[PDB]
């Protein structure tokens, strides 16, 4: 199949300024900073990952292909790596994504947040997902965790890795053995470790039921090794509330037991497309029409610009 040409950019350490922590794991630590690369009069924000120095070789092998996976896509609606650094221990250069995780964000603004902006997120991920099955890429993590915010109108998708890039007559990967979220896993992933384009849309009704639940627990409550007999009895998620029968309709398509038979990703960019041209038919929220989010030093510019 194709060569794959994306450019992996190997960046230097005093071209980037750590300004604030965001957050630390095992991994190691979430700067947001700047980029400010040599002579070119530009300042990008950026989130800088530094490893630990007790990172183990596995572990950086990992990080490293992951790395691989994110340079290899360039979609508005998937995140941006802009590069790496091979200092003591590996930096990873991301793009900032200033109002964080959907999952949270949803979660802390529910008061603010209509119908409009719930509908054009289904859409953006959709189409996220969309381009990476074009890439014939599986994402097997897709959940409102792993979607960021850039701003409340535009989110992208991230959180790269499990996701494989399906071999080149490939039709489905199968895993091996491995710590796995069953709560936004197709069926046939918990049973049989198989995840195709199509386990991903079972992922997607599961992140939308998220998000038209404002950051619910899916199964709350249940522990994860009764979902798969849940499952096989015919059981799903209810529905949210807000949710007509039209928006409900559509995840309950992506719970099918048939792979086949869960709509395809460029059919759910279509059925919320239309559904975001008219978004208070289908989303019922009190106050709906009173909502209101934020919207947009000198030589500032985003990623999104920086090509
Ligand atoms: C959700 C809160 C939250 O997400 N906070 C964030 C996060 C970001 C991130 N996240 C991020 C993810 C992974 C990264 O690394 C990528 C990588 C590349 C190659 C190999 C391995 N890993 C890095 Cl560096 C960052 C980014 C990014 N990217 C950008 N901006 C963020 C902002 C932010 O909050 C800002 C308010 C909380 N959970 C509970 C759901």
């Amino acid at each position: 199949h194709a060569p794959n040409q994306a450019l992996l950019r190997i960046l230097k350490e005093t071209e980037f300024k750590k300004i604030k922590v965001l957050g630390s794991g095992a991994f190691g630590t979430v700067y947001k900073g700047l980029w400010i690369p040599e002579g070119e009069k530009v300042k990008i924000p950026v989130a800088i990952k530094e490893l630990r120095e007790a990172t183990s070789p596995k572990a950086n092998k990992e990080i490293l292909d992951e790395a691989y996976v994110m340079a290899s896509v360039d979609n508005p609606h998937v995140c941006r790596l802009l590069g790496i650094c091979l200092t003591s221990t590996v930096q990873l250069i991301m793009q900032l994504m200033p109002f964080g995780c959907l999952l949270d964000y949803v979660r802390e603004h529910k008061d603010n947040i209509g119908s409009q902006y719930l509908l054009n997120w289904c859409v953006q991920i959709a189409k996220g997902m969309n381009y990476l099955e074009d890439r014939r890429l599986v994402h097997r993590d897709l959940a409102a965790r792993n979607v960021l915010v850039k701003t409340p109108q535009h989110v992208k998708i991230t959180d790269f890795g499990r996701a494989k890039l399906l071999g080149a007559e490939e039709k489905e990967y199968h895993a091996e053995g491995g710590k796995v979220p069953i709560k936004w896993m197709a069926l046939e992933s918990i049973l049989h470790r198989i995840y195709t384009h199509q386990s991903d849309v079972w992922s997607y009704g599961v992140t939308v039921w998220e998000l038209m639940t404002f950051g619910s627990k899916p199964y709350d409550g249940i522990p994860a090794s009764e979902i798969s007999s849940i499952l096989e009895k015919g059981e799903r998620l209810p529905q949210p509330p807000i949710c007509t029968i039209d928006v409900y309709m559509i995840m309950v398509k992506c719970w099918m037991i048939d792979a086949d038979s869960r709509p395809k990703f460029r059919e759910l960019i279509i059925e919320f497309s239309k559904m975001a041209r008219d978004p208070q038919r289908y989303l019922v929220i009190q106050g709906d029409e009173r909502m209101h989010l934020p919207s947009p030093m000198d030589d500032v510019v985003d990623a999104d610009e920086y090509l």
